[PDB]
């Protein structure tokens, strides 16, 4: 259960981790610098699991040694912001990066985060599911802020292993 979180800056990667691991959320953006690590045991879908999580920096300058982390991980979590079409469009790139490194020997979850921002939605659930089916990855929509589907994201990934 070695998980790498990928996707564009400000989509909610860190926020999803903090929500799941610590059940908190904060509004003010602290960008991740390089690749942070968190390891903890959780009771997750009826078994104990040791979660080893790599939280990558979305900012372009930090995207050089990510290959090692992708090779090191059994699960890739690729997140976008449902309010931000570019961030969605860039998920093809991220999934490709995983595939280039592991092909079919990896669990991939595509995540449409920030659903609580309902009015500002620029990507439909439909389009998200479409992309997930086309690229053969799992799909879920979450809200780190409101606490929607975050436990489910980790559940579905843990039951995928
Ligand atoms: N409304 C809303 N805001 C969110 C949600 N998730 C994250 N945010 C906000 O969006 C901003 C970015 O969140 P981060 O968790 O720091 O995003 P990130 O993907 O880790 O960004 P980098 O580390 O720079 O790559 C912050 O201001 C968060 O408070 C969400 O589910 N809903
Ligand atoms: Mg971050």
């Amino acid at each position: 259960f070695k998980l790498v979180f990928l996707g564009e800056q400000s989509v909610g990667k860190t926020s999803l981790i903090t929500r799941f691991m610590y059940d908190s959320f904060d509004n003010t953006y602290q960008a991740t610098i390089g690749i942070d690590f968190l390891s903890k045991t959780m009771y997750l879908e009826d078994r104990t699991v040791r979660l080893q999580l790599w939280d990558t920096a979305g900012q372009e300058r930090f995207r050089s040694l990510i290959p090692s982390y992708i090779r090191d991980s059994t699960v890739a979590v690729v997140v976008y912001d449902i309010t931000n079409v570019n961030s969605f469009q860039q998920t093809t790139k991220w999934i490709d990066d995983v595939r280039t490194e592991r092909g079919s020997d990896v669990i991939i979850m595509l995540v449409g985060n920030k659903t609580d921002l309902a009015d500002k939605r620029q990507v439909s659930i439909e389009e998200g599911e479409r992309k997930a089916k086309e690229l053969n990855v799992m799909f879920i929509e979450t809200s780190a802020k409101a606490g929607y589907n975050v436990k489910q994201l980790f559940r579905r990934v843990a039951a995928a292993l």
